[PDB]
């Protein structure tokens, strides 16, 4: 069972201006994505300070970077603190609201596209270089879920019925056709180390085989 949603007005908004503004230093939506990964990895680990019963779902606290070239997907994988179906269609789309609204005054006032990350909206970034993300996410409190968006004004959310992940969040580019430079593993290295220095959890960057 599938269910389609509209994305709010100005989430739809932000969406086709990252989609359709000339830009041409895309890089950057690693970058965003790790930080969010980042942020869930540290709200566990706060969490599980108080509780650590809410490790139960897995000690492990790290991101993994894992292309794919015969899919065309590059996927970011973090064992945080997952989001909930409620996280998924309603809270975090909410408190985007705010943060696009000051992203889009920024931008008219002399920011560029880079600065996305200091607005909380960063996520939808990943539009810079997917056609299509999945997200499947699994929080301790919630079932696992499979959210997917590509653009075009609606996402779907649906049970996800593959492999359990324990809990945390996978992010999955569907990369456009002209940016598979972000499956190779020099470019994903150089991003990484330009950007992503001092995240404070092991990054890992799988190999294709
Ligand atoms: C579309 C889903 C529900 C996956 C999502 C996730 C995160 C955010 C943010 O705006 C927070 C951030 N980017 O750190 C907004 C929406």
């Amino acid at each position: 069972e599938v269910e389609t949603f509209a994305f709010q007005a100005e989430i739809a908004q932000l969406m086709s201006l990252i989609i359709n503004t000339f830009y041409s230093n895309k890089e950057i939506f690693l970058r965003e994505l790790i930080s969010n990964s980042s942020d869930a990895l540290d709200k566990i680990r706060y969490e599980s300070l108080t509780d650590p019963s809410k490790l139960d779902s897995g000690k492990e606290l790290h991101i993994n970077l894992i292309p794919n070239k015969q899919d065309r997907t590059l996927t970011i994988v973090d064992t945080g603190i997952g989001m909930t179906k409620a996280d998924l269609i309603n809270n975090l789309g909410t408190i985007a609201k705010s943060g696009t609204k000051a992203f889009m005054e920024a931008l008219q006032a002399g920011a560029d596209i880079s600065m996305i990350g200091q607005f909380g909206v960063g996520f939808y970034s990943a539009y810079l270089v997917a056609e299509k993300v999945t997200v499947i996410t699994k929080h301790n409190d919630d079932e696992q879920y499979a959210w997917e968006s590509s653009a075009g004004g609606s996402f779907t959310v649906r049970t996800d019925t593959g492999e359990p992940m324990g809990r945390g969040t996978k992010v999955i580019l569907h990369l456009k056709e002209d940016q598979t430079e972000y499956l190779e593993e020099r470019r994903i290295k150089e991003i990484v180390k330009k950007h992503s220095q001092f995240i404070g959890y092991p990054i890992t960057l799988f190999v294709e085989k």
